[PDB]
Order: C-alpha cells, then structure tokens, then sequence
C-alpha cells in the first residue's frame, strides 16, 4: 500500500494473521487493530497497552466476532474496511511527518475510521477512539527527528542573510545539496576569478540549460578544503538570488533597494564573496530594454573591491557588460560552460540509466547508449546531443519492455465474459432467483481466476524478455521518430529512394550510398551530410528524389527547404521576383535560405538551378557546402549540419532520356546507361563555374527512364492514383497487369518516362472514373483497374 | 408530465380517476390531493395518513366539490391549476434532492399551489398546508448512494496524492471512469512511452479537440491489469490537475509551488507516474508566451528519470517543448492521435447517429452516411472530414422528418380559421350575444379537433419516413451547401456547363466529363480534381465554364477563385506591372494563389494566361498540378485537393473561331466541328510547356461559333441582360422569337461574338426601354421582347 | 458611393488587363477587390473616354 514503513505494513499483515486464525476470511479493521496491539513495542502497540488493551483484550472481542472460524479464510486478503484504515493511517502520518507510515499511524488510522470494525471493537472494550489517537500521538506524533537546529553561526550576517538567501557556505557544511555536474577545471578557473577583485566576477557563459549552478557550488567547497589562496582563507560566500526578492514585493524599485542592502553588508571587505546569479539581467544592457539595470550599483562596488562576486552572465552578454564601461568589465570575466557535446552525451546517458531502473529495460547497454547518442546526432538532430540520446535509449527502453508484457494471453476477452456475468449474476442475485444466481456467481468467480492466471502468464515472457534495449532497439526507436534499424534506413536507402523516383538507377544508388556513407559517419557532417548535384531532367527524376531522400534519411517527405539560386542571380528576378528597392540576393543571404534551414537543420535544402545563377550566389553556396554554415541575417548561424544540400542542374537530360533499351540494338543501350551515368556529371562542369560544384560530395546523374524504368514509374503514378480517392473514401487498385498496360506508353528511346502520370490519367484515372460516373460503381465500393485479356477491365470486389 | 418516476405519474393519473369518478370534468388540484392519499404507500400517501387524512377525509370534500357527477366529464385531462401543481411538485423535488417528481413532491406541490383546489380541500378538512409539506419532508432527506470505498488504499503516497488530485487509479478501483474513445493500440504505445524514464514521457499529439484525454485514461487501466509490464504494474498514476491548483490563491506562483510539491514527493520513485497536462506549457519553450517556466524543475527530473510523466501536448506543442533541450528532448516522444480521416469518420458518425432518434430519425441508412461522407469529402468539403459527413446525414435527417409533418394534411389552414373563431366566439360572449357566441364556439371546437386529427394523421407518414435518410436524401442536402443531387451534379454536368458555355460542344463535354469523372471520385484529387487547359477565345465560353463548374461542384457561381498570372506576370518588371520588394512569383505564392485557395480550398481556381507568363510560374502551378498542394505562406499547405485548376493558353482559339469553319457548307463545316475539338489540344503543346499540361487532367477545347454556337452567344448577352433587371424589380426576357431576330444582326464573317452585347443593348433593352417609360408597361411584370410578326413586339405576362 | 458617375479617363492607356477589370464593371457592375467586398456600380454611369 505504497512505499511506507514496515511498522505500519506489519500491523496490516498481522490482520491477515487474524484472517485465518479467527477465520474472518477477509480482514476488517478489528484485525488491523489486533495487529496494532499485538506488536508489543510498536508505538501503536505501546499506546493500546496504555489504554489497557493488551493483544488479549482486543483478541477477546475479535474472537467473539468469529473466533475459529473459517481458517480456510476464503479470499485471505484485505477488504475495503482494512484498506480504508491503511489509506487513513497514511493521512494520520501525513500530519505527523511520515510518508513512510508506521505503527502509530495505523492505530491513528483506526480512530479516523469510526463505526468500523476496529472502532466498534474498541467501543465494546470501553476505549474511546480519540483517547486512543491521543495515546499514539503522545508517543510518536511529536516528531523532532534528525535535529541539528540548522544555521552556521555568525550574526553580522543579519542584513544580507535575512533577505535572501540560502548561502552556498551553509549547504556545504553537511553537504545537503547535489554537486551537480561540471566543468571541474572551470570551478578552479572561477576561484581564480575570486582571487581577484577588479575583474571580480567570473562570468559563466553557456546554455542555461547546462546545470551551470554546479560550478558555483564548486567554489564553496574549494574555498573550504583547503588549497585556495591567502585571499580565500577568510572568504565567505553569501548569495544574492533574485527569486525570493521579487516574490511578495512586486515592484522594481523595492527589488533594487533589497539588492542595495546586499551590496552594503559586503563591508566585511576582503572576507566576503557575493554571488550574483543572473548577473546579466542586472547589467540590463546589450538589449534594447534592460531586465533591471542594477549594474549602476554593481560596477563601482566591484571596482572598489569591497564587492567581489560570482557572475553568471550569458554567451553574448559577457561582451555586453564589458562594453558598458568603465569598471563594467572589471566585473565579468568569462568561464567556459558547455552543454554536453556528443562524447559528454554518452556519459550523461549512462549516469542516469540506473535511475530509469523501474522499467527493467533501461538497464543496459553500453551499445544502447552509443546508439542513442550516435543515431541522435545524425538523425534528429533537432534537439541537443544528450537529451536526444537519453530519449532514444529510453524510447527503446520500454518499447520492448512492453513487447514483454503486451498481452499475457489476452484474457481481456475472459474479463469481457466476467462482466456479462457480473450483470447477469447481479440482476439474478437481486431477485432471488437464488440458484438462478448460484451458477451466475459461480460463472463469475470461474472467469475471474481464469483472467488473472493468463494476465500474469507473460511473466514467463518476462523471464524470457525482461531486459533488452541494445543498439537495434535504440535504432528502431530513432526510426520511430525519423545503430541497426535506423541505419537500415541508410543501408537500404537505395531501395527506398528508387520507389519514389522516376527510375534514375544511376541517381538513386549514388545518393543513397553517398548519404549512407556520410550518415555512417564518414562523408562530412560539418558540411551538409550530403552535398550533391542532381543533373538531368526535372520531374523525371530529380525533385522526386530530393523528396524521397528527406523521407528515408530525415523521416518526412516534405522536410525539404527549397530556394532558387537563379532568383538570387537577378536574371529572372530583375522583373519577375522583385519590384521596390529590396530584392533577391538580399533574400538569399538576408533571410530566406538562412532562416528556413535554421528552423529545420535536418532538411533537404534543394537549391534550384545553380549553373546560370549568380556567380555571387556560388561563393555563398560553396560556403554552405564547405563550412557547413553561413553566417548571415546579422549573426545567425544556419546549420547545414545534417542538411542535405542538393543543387540541381538542368543539363544532362538528353543521355538520361537515352535509355538502356531492351531492343533497338543492344550495343548502344547498355552503353547509353554507361553514357548517361558518366557524361552527365561532365555536362555540369562544362556549363559553368567549378569551385562550388566540385566542393560537393558527389555528382548525381538522373535518368529519365532506362527501359527498365517504366513499370516502376507507373507504379508510383498508380500509388498516387490509388491514394487520393481514399481521402474521399473509395479504395481503388490497379493490378500489376493494369499498371502494365499503362507502362506500355513510356518504353522509349529518347523520350524518358515523364508522360506516365498523364497516361495513367487517360487510361486508368479517366477510365475508372468514366465507369464510376455512369453508376456501375457508386460512392464507396472497391474499383479494380485490371488487365485480364491484355485490355483494361474495371472490376468490383466489394 | 415529462420523463418522471412512477410516484409522480402515479398521483397524477389517480387524479384523472377522481376527476371522472366524481364528475369534475377537468382534473383539479383536489384530485391530485386525492391521488396522494389514495395511493396508500406513496411517500405522499403515507404522509397524509400520518397527517390524519385517509382517502375518506379528502374524498368527502372532493364529492362536495363535484359529486357523482358530470360523467360526461368534458376535457378529462387536467385543468391548468392541477398542471401547476405538477410543475410545483417538480420544484418541490428539485428542492428535495430528487431529479424528478415523486409522490411526496406532489403533496409538497399542493402546498405550493396554495389557494387552489387541494389547498382549499385541506383548509376545509382542517389540515394546515405547511404541516402537510412537513409530513412528507420528514420521510425524505439524507439522500446518499455508493462511496463504499474512497481515495487510494495505497497511500504512503500521501503528501503528493493528497493535494492534488482525483488520480486516475482511484476512479479505476471499481469503475466509474469513461473510456472514452481511441486510438486503442495507441494506449499500448503510450505505455511504451511510459515504461521509460528519460523518454519517460509520452507526449500526445493531435487536436485537443479529438477527445484525446481518453487515451490517457487508457494507461491507468492497463497499468493495473495486466497487459503492460510489471514495472508499470509497480506504478501508481497520480494526476497533476492544473485547475484545482490555480483555484483559491489564483497566481502563477501558487501554480508552480503546488506542481513543485508533487515533483518533490516523487521519492516514491519507480512506483510513481505523474500525469502532466499541457506539458509543453510548463516547459514554456518557444512562442511569445513563455506560459510558465516549470521547465527548471522538469528538466533535471525528466533527464534523471525521477519524473516519469504523461505529457499532453499538441501537433505543434511537442516541438515547442523539444526546442529547449533538456525538456522534451529529454522527455517527450510523439504518439499518434487522429482526428478522423474519412474511414474513421464513418465510424464516429454512426456512434453519434442515435441521438437524432430524438427526432425519430436516423439512425442509418448506411448508404446515407456514406453519401454524407463521400460527397462532402470531395466537393465542399468546406468542413472537417467527420463533422461534415454526420451533418449531411442529419441535414436530410430532418428534411424528410419534416415532410412527415410540414405536409401532413396541413390543417395549419384549419388552425388559421380556428383563430378567427376564438375571437368571434370570445368577443361575442363579451357582447352577450350569449347564443350568438354559442355557434361560434361550436364552430371553434369543430375546427380544433380537425386540426389535431390531421396533424397526427401523417403518423402514417411517420411509419413511412422516420429513420430513412438514404443516399439521395443526403446528396440533396450535400448539394444545399455544394446519391441524387451530387450525382445529378455529376451526371447532369454537361447540361449545367453548356448553359453558360455558349457554343463549345467541344468545351462543355470535355470539362463536364472530366470534372464529373472527378465528382464521382476517380479523376485526380491529389492534384486538382480537374487540372485543365482551357483553350479557346475569351468570353466565348471560357470564364463562363469556370463559373458553371463552381456552381455544380462547389456551391454557387462565384465559389470560384480567379488569379491572373499575367497581372503578376513575373516578366512584367519593376517598371511594367506591380511592385513590392517580393515581386511577382512571390506576389502570387506569398500572397494571391495561396491566400485565395486558403480561404476556400475547394473552389474553381481560374489561372489566366500562363502559356508564356513566365516558365518559373509554370513550375509552381505544376506543383499544384502534381502534388495537389502548394507549400507557401511560411509553411501552410493550401489544399488544391478539390480545387479545379483551370489554366489557360487560348492558342486553340483560332480554329474554334474558324466556327466549324463557317460557310464552308454545313457538311464540311459540321466535319470541321469534330476537327476543332482535335486541333486545339496540340497547338497547346506547341506554345506551352508540356510538364504542366502532363499534370493536367484533360485538355479542353472551346469552340466559338458555328452558325448555331453563335446564336448561343447572342443568347448569353441577352441572358445576362434578362437577369440584371430583377434586382430593381423587373423581369425581362427576350423571347426566343426575338432572340432569333437579334441573332440575325450578329452574322458577319468579319466579326466575332463580342459585338453582341452592344447589339442586345440596342435591340432588346433599348427597344423595351423606350416602351416602358412612355407608360405602356407596369414595372414588376414579366416583359418578353418577342417577335410575333417578324418584328419585335413587347408582350407582357407576369 | 454606389451612386456616382465613374469617369474612367482613356482606353488607349487602358491595356487589356485593366480592360478586364473595367469589363467586370461593364457587365456585372461589380468588382470584388480590396478585402473581398463587392462594389455596387448599379447606378454608376461608367464613362470611358477616348480621343
């Protein structure tokens, strides 16, 4: 009944002892009461013995209730009375500072539950219920446990230490607070800043958002034991913390006054260190509006060196205080604070694994951590490195723990019956309809036990399953969002990209494998995780792969930004994308590219037509591909980290439109394959400026068709066909035979297989629809486009 | 009256018994009083027998009101007095803690209706009215039910679980908790996210707004018994309910403090589940609303796994929690909650069918639900996928129930007479005019009964109609917005599109069928339901077909968007047409095309001139044409799913304006007809890029004139005329005899069918107008300008 | 004011895209613009000039 003291639990189990021993088959409160008086030296037991109740006196009443009794004790468990007494005791323990509820509390819990079995036992044995609760209280119920009487010493401390606040010196005397996580050489680097007083303030700069406060707790400890300066022999650390100051005061003027008082007590000069948490807010500068500009008092105080302080500013803010002048920089001074990078991540994961222990699936493994981390870094990639991580391990760290116990033999159907009974039974019992209830009751408890045995039968499946959260588990879970079964998205990438691309066997395998290379680790995560050029005809392979790439690697089809670099030329954007003074190259640097990709830095950035685009644009594009970042938008960093920059190129098309014909000859087709998959990556280079395009990972060439390709393209068109009518609530399918007859219209020497959507439109969509409109099928049955005799056939099956 | 207990109804009907048995022709309050004392063991009855009144004592008084008596007993239903006693009893039952009236309440109700028949009966037989209400009262009160168990027996938990809240576990000890709905395999998958301790947190994503909270209630049950792991059957689920927390103190500080307390107590660790509603808000991440920044406590707790919680976010909200890391990055993981897509929709509809059986109505037919759904999904469509549906069912699901009695034998005319009577009668008795009133009453009551018999005689029309709501019914209703009148919209499309497309057998049948194809369900909704090229000369049918489509497919004439790609040409300069910093493709995408379709995404989009507008624009329309969506306006997807995109070229125009190549016989000319409906769609391919056209559903050719088609254009101008005068109170028609005579003046070889408007002005309008102003016609009659002698003749009708 | 003489100067200087806008007035007596409001040119006297 919760996680509570033994002493309590013991009186409760002693009730069960009385269950069978007196034959009160289910144990009421008299038995709990008995439990209480019978443990002798439990606070409850002792109390009852004061009141004049030995185990005997209670038990005499109990024995006069039943006695002996059905010792079988049919359903030898608690009942709502005893369970209430326990629930109550807990509340009678809440009031006595016990969440770990003990002996007393149950006797107290009895008292609560007046006109009950305990209660009546006691009202028969002449003991008033509140005298009994009295008696328990005046033993345990006057708790003073673990007294130390707090504080440190000292009295000068009064104006400061009154205010505001729990001082660091206090918490380190008995070590009553978590370290938490450093940044250890940083604690040293901070105490350095406390060995100075005209650069007084170490200024911890980092994400908030790290658990920065740990480094601060550091200081306390190092000033104590024992290697710290002559300066810091007599140093005391006293805290200035804003939250208590603002609370109950609710005015800026008053808040400032309280901060002034904190500055004043610093007269112990050269003996005191003041901690100003959120020192940046106080500086109130570097923005367009402050956050209360306390800086005015803090700066001269620091300059005089009477105040010497511990600073937490912010990444940029340390600059924006050191700018303020002229002892504003004689305050802050920077200190290195990190939000865990990937290697650190691994360590965070592991460290808090043991604390997820109540899941028996988080537990384990090194490899599972590694997967969490590594997989998160490349795939999603939309959070921060250990948080992402810990979430994957744990993601898998139940998913399978559930597969352990998905259903113990799903006798939930059993329960359904047991219900039908309850009713049947109940209503029969209600009439009397005695034996007409009999079998119904009997059917009830029959069912009931049957449920429970098979409801706990995948505890054999626990001894089978009950831990496994390795690599693969983790991978599956990352794939759930988006090593093994996330890296199966990379390894099996080719399969995935081909199924939503217009053939382009060349292209698919090149991108698939190249991305899979990078996403293994090797092929540039600083840069875009794929830089690419996609050459060939548009809509006949290129765009469609950009989508499919997004889908397999990033987990969404449309996780794809898309900017045209040719508008940034101002060549079809001198008159077409522009009007008033501001225009397009300004859009590319100034916001469009940089903002969009900063939002999703896990998107296919699809940079349209970059051959004839601005030569200025290419310098920027080159910077994305190489550096992996652009700094534009007045100091924003756009992470082309796990972007896949895909730069398209018009040229190529003709050879790509040549195919690997089944027949024509045999000589040139299987050499047209080889021709388009080679010649195209060179039609890029001849068209324009190489420095950007070569400083890309791979040059992807896109067919159109490869003859070979057609029946794969039709099945993309057919899947597009079949889905859009489901939205309107109709199921249609083209049989492969019927998808084949459409495919006949995109075989081809030189014409690719762009026409296939339209030819599905004419022969399928249009044909099925011209049969649906005429009332052969009407609104909400299944429509088959089949081929049966080599010709289209509209069939119905529903 | 109304739904009631026995006890109420029982005193009341017994009242009717004394009414006729004593001859009181209308059942008064005395009888209600009698009803109580005569029903013996009714709570009222029992009271009266205490109070001293047996049936005898009351009934002697009753017999002294009306004795044996008028056993004719005219209108042996109540009188209002007695009816008042029932309403009053109702208030006396509301008062006494009873949902409905009971015997008791009626005895109370008598007292209420003081200076009434009961009241005076009791004042004659002594009996004080309040002594009577007393007597009943003292047999009532202290109503109670259930509560055999309470809280959670497990309660070691106490300081947290006290606060705050109801707790899901409590309500599930013996069921009293709604399921509610699901998303059932999701409940298993949520507990997957909830047997974790850094992915500790499920984060439920979906509209709120679906009834999400049901999935959460899921967890509770399965965490008990028994189809989720024993580490999660070694859990208690305690709810953090924001509402109880805020009440009282009503501050942000109070909210945080209570939430903090729950988080501290969590030392019950590995045995506690916390339910945190609006989990994203607590983290406060993102937006201009920081909400509350509980995040500080939540972040190390989620990361450590001390906090294992259930998160209720939203589609976007999980992102706005995950952006801060740790947080959802160190907690949340999304889980699939669906607001019904069409198949799911159907099932919801059916579930909520049953309650317009209030209206003795649908409940089913299946074919009708399906019609509701399907027809709505595809064409207007205005609403959400399950809501739209069910309503349509109901739309018709009342209409016909109205035809039950809207038309019975609509003796509402009867009622109209009966009024005049009442008056006549009444006012006649007031004049006195005694027997001169008589006959007026007699005529009155004649009428009254006549109404009432025929207002319920189409209860034969009830047994006919009262839950049928078939296909056709629904379609007519879907048509009211937008399977009879949705398949009449499709099937009779050619007729509808021809009546505004003047000439063009060519255009009409192509569009009609292509849209009708779509409007049946199998054309292309993941593109526009018809994407089109409309070739042909302007005003000959073009605009007019776009309009006629809007009417049939979506609603009305002007449920038609209409964008000129040529006005935002994107080849018309900073000096040739429009401006703005993001000129012309930006103007359409960033603005017009997306904005317009975002308002109504199921309207005919008529994209003027994109033959040569700018091939970059053709790519954007091509994305509408491929995808059925455009992503613009930050990242809204503007649903071109059931738009009808109509993109013009107009380069067929010439052949069509070679008007069956008019004058080249009537035989080679009518063999030119079929030819122009061929010649056009290939001059399109030559002057407009094919990819656009390839993701276009059909290529529409619009004829112009014939000899024949011409005279329909003459009739477009005359019909546009005839429609515009009614707005001011005048109906004019040029009769076909005259429409022929006007058509005589529209032939040359040297002119199109544009001059017709002007000549309609001259020959119809002008000709009529110079004849009304003189005063030969009264305005507000129907005016045919007709030919009746080979010359215009103005005739009038109505 | 749906009650005013609208005097649209010139029509040479009214390229055919503007003429479509004028055309909607000339037929319909409406334009739907500005915010999607329909402007009643019922009693306007539209006068388009030329030299």
């Amino acid at each position: 009944f919760g996680r509570f003291t033994e002493r309590a639990q013991k009186v409760l189990a002693l009730a069960q002892e009385e269950a069978l021993r007196l034959g009160h088959n289910n144990i009421g409160t008299e038995h709990i009461l008995l439990g209480l008086v019978r443990e002798g030296e439990g606070i409850a037991a002792k109390a009852l013995q004061a009141l004049g109740l030995g185990s005997e006196k209670i038990q005499k009443e109990v024995e006069s209730l039943i006695g002996r009794g059905q010792e079988m004790s049919q359903t030898i468990h608690y009942t709502p009375r005893a369970k209430k007494v326990i629930e109550l005791s807990m509340d009678e323990a809440r009031k006595l500072g016990h969440s770990y509820v003990g002996t007393e509390h149950i006797l107290l819990g009895l008292i609560r539950e007046g006109e009950g079995v305990a209660a009546r036992v006691l009202n028969n044995l002449g003991v008033s219920l509140n005298k009994a609760r009295q008696q328990v209280l005046q033993l345990l119920g006057s708790n003073e446990t673990g007294s130390s009487a707090a504080g440190t010493n000292s009295n000068a401390n009064t104006p400061t230490l009154d205010s505001l606040a729990r001082d660091l010196t206090a918490i380190a005397k008995e070590d009553s607070l978590d370290p938490v996580i450093g940044r250890s050489k940083e604690i040293q680097r901070v105490i350095e800043v406390l060995s100075r007083r005209t650069k007084n303030n170490p200024v911890l700069i980092g994400e908030p958002g790290v658990g920065k406060t740990a480094i601060a707790e550091g200081l306390a400890q190092q000033i104590i034991n024992n290697e710290v300066p002559e300066i810091l022999r007599d140093k005391r650390v006293m805290t200035l913390d804003m939250g208590t100051v603002v609370a109950g005061t609710k005015y800026r003027g008053e808040f400032e006054d309280r901060l002034k008082k904190v500055m004043d007590e610093i007269r112990q000069a050269g003996n005191i260190i003041l901690f100003i948490d959120a020192l940046h807010t106080l500086i109130g500068a570097g923005g367009a509006e402050g956050a209360i500009d306390a800086s005015n008092i803090l700066k001269p105080s620091l300059a005089r060196g009477e105040l010497q302080c511990i600073g937490a500013t912010t990444l940029d803010e340390y600059r924006k205080y050191i700018e303020k002048d002229a002892a504003l920089e004689r305050r802050f001074q920077p200190i290195q604070v990190d939000q865990p990078s990937v290697d650190e991540s691994i360590q965070i994961l592991q460290g808090l694994r043991d604390r997820y222990e109540a899941h028996h699936r988080v537990s384990i493994t090194d490899d599972a951590i590694e997967a969490a981390v590594k997989l998160s870094d490349r795939y999603i990639s939309d959070r921060f490195l250990p948080d992402k991580a810990i979430d994957l391990i744990d993601e898998a760290g139940s998913k399978v723990r559930l597969r352990s116990f998905t259903t113990p033999p799903n006798l939930k159907e059993l329960e359904q019956k047991l219900d039908e009974v309850r009713k049947e039974k109940d209503a029969a019992v209600q009439s009397q309809e005695f034996e007409k209830a009999a079998s119904l009751r009997d059917t009830e408890q029959r069912l009931r036990e049957q449920v429970e045995d098979t409801k706990k039968s995948w505890k054999e499946k626990q001894g089978q399953e009950n831990s496994e959260v390795t690599v693969d588990d983790i991978a599956m879970v990352v794939s759930s969002w988006t090593a093994q079964t996330e890296t199966d998205k990379l390894l099996n990438m080719e399969n995935i990209l081909h199924s939503r691309v217009i053939g382009q066997d060349e292209a698919v395998v090149a991108v698939a494998k190249a991305v899979r290379r990078a996403r293994a680790g090797l092929k540039d995560p600083k840069r875009p995780i794929g830089s690419f050029i996609f050459l060939g005809p548009t809509g006949v392979g290129k765009t469609e792969l950009a989508r499919a790439l997004a889908e397999s690697i990033f987990g969404d089809e449309e996780s794809m930004i898309r900017i045209d670099m040719s508008e940034y030329m101002e060549k079809h954007s001198t008159s077409r994308l522009v009007g008033s003074p501001p225009g397009y190259v300004g859009y590319d640097e100034g916001g469009q590219l940089t903002e969009k990709v900063r939002r999703k830095p896990y998107s296919v950035v699809l940079l349209d037509a970059i051959e004839k685009a601005h030569p200025d644009v290419f310098n920027i594009l080159l910077q994305v591909l190489e550096d992996g970042r652009l700094t534009d938008s007045k100091g924003r960093t756009v992470d082309f980290r796990n972007t896949i920059l895909i730069m398209t190129s018009n040229v190529g098309a003709s050879e790509l439109k040549r195919n690997k014909y089944v027949g024509f000859n045999v000589q040139d087709e299987t050499q047209n394959h080889k021709d388009m998959k080679d010649k195209v990556m060179g039609e890029l280079k001849r068209a324009f400026r190489p420095e950007f395009i070569n400083r890309i990972d791979e040059i992807i060439v896109f067919h159109s068709l490869e003859k070979k390709h057609l029946t794969e393209i039709v099945s993309l068109m057919s899947d597009q066909l079949t889905k859009r009518l489901k939205e309107q609530d109709l199921s249609i399918e083209l049989t492969d035979a019927a998808k084949a007859k459409v495919a006949e219209e995109g075989v081809d020497l030189e014409y690719g297989a762009r026409p296939l959507r339209r030819a599905i439109q004419k022969h399928v969509e249009d044909r099925l629809s011209e049969e649906l409109l005429r009332g052969n099928i009407h609104k909400g049955q299944h429509i088959v486009l089949d081929v049966e005799d080599g010709e289209f056939v509209v069939k119905t099956t529903a």
